[PDB]
């Protein structure tokens, strides 16, 4: 059913919010008797003519999607008599992979780390067999459906490659997470699978780094680059520093083996990039392996 009257959808809580929209939990009570499906539902802050056409995009790219490392779509539901549109998605319990490794920390080891690398990669492997680049690859956008799964979500920035070429050239950015960008990201605007795997060396990093005091990606680039600048200037010095080689350290307690898969995935050279497909099996390999 992709159906979803607005009448039978009941408020539970309010989840997340920021960027573009915010997210809801509701029941679906068809039946009127209190007993019916959890799901998240997906509204926009401000509804410009602008933001329903990107929403509209974001929709049809989650409905082309049924992967187990993925949010499900279920539905859309018109309400205001049909005159505005909400996304109705699976509800994944314990948030995202960001507030959960906060918050649950005690049920966390290194092999569970590994567990959702995998699932990610295998996620993203996925992503590209429908030429979709991500472009906002960070544990913020992965949710946690339990101890032993994680899914991709937040498909908002997501771009589909022309037919022939290998990059695609974002015109005109708004707000940029900056410090999970690919060099060629910075200082060209080209978003590439290859740019999605370099955004994912940052993944690997949060998780190992089990989102501590000021041991996050920008907190760490921003001791680099010097906690006195602002402006454009603080991205001068990120690009300036990626360009000579300049990276996030290895975080404390990360194993040599995958700060290596970490440093292979921040290559200033695009080719030389592992792919999604390598990935996989190399951390499957590691698990396995023990
Ligand atoms: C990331 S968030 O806290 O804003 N909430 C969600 C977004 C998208 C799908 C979801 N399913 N369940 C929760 C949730």
């Amino acid at each position: 059913p992709t159906q979803f009257e607005e009448r039978h959808l009941k408020f539970l809580q309010q989840l997340g919010k920021g960027n573009f929209g915010s997210v809801e939990m509701c029941r679906y009570d068809p039946l009127q008797d209190n007993t019916g499906e959890v799901v998240a539902v997906k509204k926009l802050q401000h509804s410009t003519e602008e933001h329903l056409r990107d929403f509209e995009r974001e929709i049809e790219i989650l409905k082309s999607l049924q992967h187990d490392n993925i949010v499900k779509y279920k539905g859309v539901c018109y309400s205001a008599g049909r005159r505005n549109l909400k996304l109705i998605m699976e509800y994944l319990p314990y948030g995202s992979l960001r507030d959960y490794l906060q918050k649950h920390k005690e049920r966390i080891d290194h092999i569970k780390l590994l567990q959702y690398t995998s699932q990610i990669c295998k996620g993203m492997e996925y992503l590209g067999t429908k030429r979709y680049i991500h472009r906002d690859l960070a544990t913020r956008n992965i949710l946690v459906e339990n101890e032993n799964r994680v899914k991709i979500g937040d498909f908002g920035l997501t771009k589909v490659l022309p037919q022939d070429k290998e990059f695609f050239k974002v015109k005109e950015p708004g707000e940029s997470p900056i410090f999970w960008y690919a060099p060629e990201s910075l200082t060209e605007s080209k978003f590439s699978v290859a740019s999605d795997v370099w955004s994912f060396g940052v993944v690997l990093y949060e998780l190992f780094t089990y989102i501590e005091k000021s041991k996050s990606p920008p907190a760490e680039f921003m001791r680099m680059i010097g906690n006195d600048k602002q402006g454009q200037m603080i991205v001068f010095h990120l690009i300036e520093l990626l360009k000579n080689n300049g990276r996030l350290p290895r975080p404390d307690g990360c194993p040599d083996e995958i700060y290596m898969i970490m440093t292979e995935c921040w290559n200033n050279n695009v080719n030389q990039r592992p792919s999604f497909r390598d990935l996989a099996l190399r951390v499957d390999q590691i698990r396995d392996n023990m």
